[PDB]
DNA sequence: GGGGGAAGGATTC
DNA sequence: CACGGAATCCTTCCCCC
């Protein structure tokens, strides 16, 4: 098997620089504007001339300013990102019927078949590099290997803008060499559960006991690891389904206030079912962020689908006893629907 | 003992 | 000071054969 993997570069920023191309060059940094106070929020994704100073995604747009204060700060156009995305992943798919739609800005192709070695790969993939950036002036990683995770690791060594093959031979080097923190999946709470179980290099996971692996991190993500380092990963190509679609907002003041935190909820709702389509959803959920940024939700399956009114009169119950079971002020509130029919 | 949901939380990107 | 949005996974609880 040769999966092929795409990850477009600091996209959103890309996008914003396609759409304004007297930004190139320029340190661009596209914002989340939480609006609790002068530049209150975060920082979703800044391109490679800002980075190199610090400033990128998660840090606040504080201080990111105080880094680049004369950096371009815009404001994200979610929407405008996934038009541009799905048109680039349309492209992707005449390269490939087996296709992992991963997310905006990622997608794995199964050109197993489309060739054979991994030279015709490398050239598949200047194919797509190419093909990309004239339809569309959008630069993109390319990483390639045997398996969805050392292709995308291909990428992460790769970027930006450039493309890469991990063969039957690197991948038991890195299997040994790779810090194991650069394993896709692995975050940094994982990543510190292993450092304590002496897990630092893929091919430690082998030297415990599994049943102990299990309990530290959980059986999928163990035999998840496991499977890696026995060189045995092979998880097919296939685009997951949207499973839920929700909407979240930050309040202007923390708040224990219903009357207060309603016309938020219901601007959530409200976002929430124009996503919806045409899908119907059995369960709905309302996510609280508490004061101290701790996530708190109550949710309801119902034996058939939710119409707005439901939802409005639900998730309104839902809060009411989220406030009744945490103490803590509420900073951003919303809801999720899923369980489509 | 264990299938099958549902619920609330934990993690990752 | 720290936004969002969604998928997996986990663990707990529950009904019940
Ligand atoms: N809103 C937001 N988006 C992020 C963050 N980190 C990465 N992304 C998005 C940018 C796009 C996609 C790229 O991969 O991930 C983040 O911290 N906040
Ligand atoms: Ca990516
Ligand atoms: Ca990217
Ligand atoms: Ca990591």
């Amino acid at each position: 098997m040769i999966v092929l993997f795409v990850d477009f570069d600091y996209f959103y920023a890309q996008v914003e620089e396609v759409l304004n191309p007297s930004l190139k060059g320029k340190p661009v940094v596209v914002c989340v504007f939480s609006g609790r106070f002068e530049d209150s929020g975060a920082v979703a994704t800044a391109n490679y001339e800002a980075r190199k100073f610090g400033v990128k995604a998660g840090i606040p747009i504080v201080e990111a300013k105080k880094i680049l204060p004369n950096a371009v700060y815009l404001p994200m156009r979610k929407e405008v990102y996934q038009q541009v995305s799905s048109r680039i992943m349309n492209l992707l798919r005449e390269y490939s019927e087996k296709i992992e739609i991963a997310s905006i800005d990622e997608a794995y192709l199964d050109i197993s078949d489309k060739v054979r070695d991994y030279r015709e790969a490398y050239n598949l993939g200047l194919e797509i590099k190419n093909k990309i950036l004239e339809k569309e002036k959008i630069t993109v990683t390319v990483g390639i290997s045997k398996n969805k995770v050392f292709a995308k690791i291909a990428a992460d060594m790769a970027k930006p803008n450039g493309i890469k093959v991990i063969d039957d031979e690197e991948v038991k080097r890195l299997i040994r060499e790779l810090d194991i923190a650069d394993v896709p999946g692995i975050g940094n709470i994982t990543a510190e559960k292993l450092k304590k179980l002496g897990i630092n290099k893929l091919v430690d996971t082998l030297s415990i006991e599994f049943d102990k692996l299990k309990g530290m991190i959980g059986e999928a993500k163990a035999k998840y690891l496991i499977s890696l380092a026995r060189d045995e990963y092979n998880e097919p190509i296939r685009t997951r389904v949207r499973k839920s679609i929700g909407r979240i907002v930050t309040m202007k003041r923390n708040s224990r206030n219903l009357e207060e935190i309603k016309p938020y909820l219901f601007r959530a709702i409200e976002e929430s079912y124009y996503k919806l389509d045409k899908r119907i959803p059995k369960a709905i959920h309302v996510v609280a962020v508490t004061e101290d940024l701790d996530i708190v939700s109550r949710g309801r399956t119902f034996p058939h689908g939710i119409s707005k009114e439901t939802a409005y009169s639900e998730s309104v119950k839902l809060l009411q006893k989220i406030l009744e079971e945490d103490e803590r002020k509420i900073r951003r509130i919303g809801v999720r629907f899923s369980k489509f029919i």
